[PDB]
């Protein structure tokens, strides 16, 4: 039971299981992993694929020959295992040159470098099969108010994404972009801090259809937001191009716990939503095995990500299939929510005395919503008490 297979579409970043455990107050607790070892270990755990930043696959500053060497060994591991690469991204955050940003660095020469670094990796991503190219603008933002003129920075951010869209259009690539929001860390405040801000920004790009979001559980929770609700808004907009699954224990530094950890009920409601919406993309884990763990704990934590998704999938399906739940949803008027409010139009609504003049507000108000019974059925299903 709960054994993942490639059919389940689980993916992991090289940098997840490969995290050496450096944190702001700590040196590495684990050795670097060879990407080939990661591909092989994740395949044996039942993953479907991996993702990478450029600099996870090819050490920064590699010569062209070294580059090609790293890419070849990786492609041979992918090919041997049947592991895929559904998504890739650029590291525009680790190198000190990016200390004020990539695309929105105040220094123009840095902005241009960021774009070139990204374009080089888009070409590689496409060859390896990525259908989504993620941008996490972790350095875009500020610690102080005058350091960054945010309207101007948004002009630069738009200019960068529009140039990338021109490039992929020119090349005839299939690949779409996904912006990964985060509210803070490592900048005091990060630009495009939530799913909403990223969705809004996309609508001002030249080719909006090429851009969506890559929301991460823990990032929205760093703003105290409801991650299932934000995913619902992304799905409503047609913009859930990819998703990052993990756990977060509240409003604090980005913990990147394994999926299921942190806010467990939010993980349940997320799975419920993804499955009823028919999301077809990768189930990607952007997580860190805690630095307390050795390599055996790395693979246990990765396995746990997948196991928890599968348990929650079972529980959510059982919840929605239960006749008792179907009845409680009706008792709570979830069916009525789906009826148009006024398909009859403005003039019919305005002439309808049952909508105002003759509406019995007190009788309506006295009708309980029955939400607590509904939620306790949900709790019982999650806990396997049904
Ligand atoms: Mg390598
Ligand atoms: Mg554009
Ligand atoms: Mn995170
Ligand atoms: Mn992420
Ligand atoms: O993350």
């Amino acid at each position: 039971s709960y054994q993942p297979t490639p059919e389940d579409r689980f993916t992991f970043g090289l940098w997840t299981v490969g995290w050496q455990g450096r944190d702001p107050f700590g040196d590495a607790t684990r050795p670097a992993l060879d990407p080939v070892e990661t591909v092989q270990r994740l395949a044996e755990l039942g993953a479907h694929g991996v993702t990478f930043h450029d600099d996870d696959l090819i050490p920064f500053g590699s010569s062209d020959t070294e580059r090609e060497s790293h890419i070849k060994r990786f492609r041979q591991a992918l090919d041997a295992t049947g592991m895929t690469v559904p998504m890739a991204t650029t590291n525009l955050f680790t190198h000190p040159v990016f200390k004020d940003g990539g695309f929105t660095a105040n220094d123009r020469d840095v902005r241009r470098y960021a774009l070139r670094k990204t374009i080089r990796n888009i070409d590689l991503a496409v060859e390896l099969g990525a259908k989504t190219y993620v941008a996490w603008g972790g350095r875009e933002g500020a610690e102080s108010g005058a350091a960054k003129d945010v309207r101007v920075a948004l002009d630069r951010m738009k200019e960068a994404f529009d140039l990338l869209g021109e490039y992929v259009t020119s090349q005839g690539y299939d690949i779409r972009f996904a912006i990964e929001p985060k509210p803070n860390e490592p900048r005091g405040d990060i630009l495009l801090p939530t799913v909403g801000h990223a969705l809004a920004f996309i609508e001002r790009l030249e080719r909006p259809e090429l851009y969506g979001v890559n929301p991460e559980v823990g990032h929205e929770q760093m703003a105290g937001l409801n991650f299932p609700h934000g995913i619902a808004q992304a799905l409503w907009a047609g913009k859930l191009f990819h998703i990052d699954l993990n756990g977060q224990s509240g409003i604090k530094y980005d913990q990147d716990l394994r999926f299921g950890a942190g806010d467990l009920r939010a993980a349940f409601w997320l799975v419920d939503l993804l499955e009823s919406a028919g999301y077809e993309g990768p189930r990607h884990f952007d997580f860190k095995p805690p630095r307390t763990e050795d390599i055996d704990g790395v693979w246990a934590s990765a396995a746990g990500c997948m196991r928890n998704y599968l348990i929650l999938k079972e529980r959510a399906a059982a919840f929605r299939a239960d006749p008792e739940v179907q009845e409680a949803l009706r008792a709570s008027r979830l069916d009525e929510l789906a009826q148009p409010t006024a398909a009859d139009g403005v003039q019919e609504l305005l002439a309808d005395r049952t909508a105002f003049e003759d509406f019995d507000v007190d009788a309506a108000a006295a009708r309980g919503m029955a939400f607590e019974r509904l939620d306790q059925l949900a709790m019982d299903h999650l806990l396997g008490a049904r």
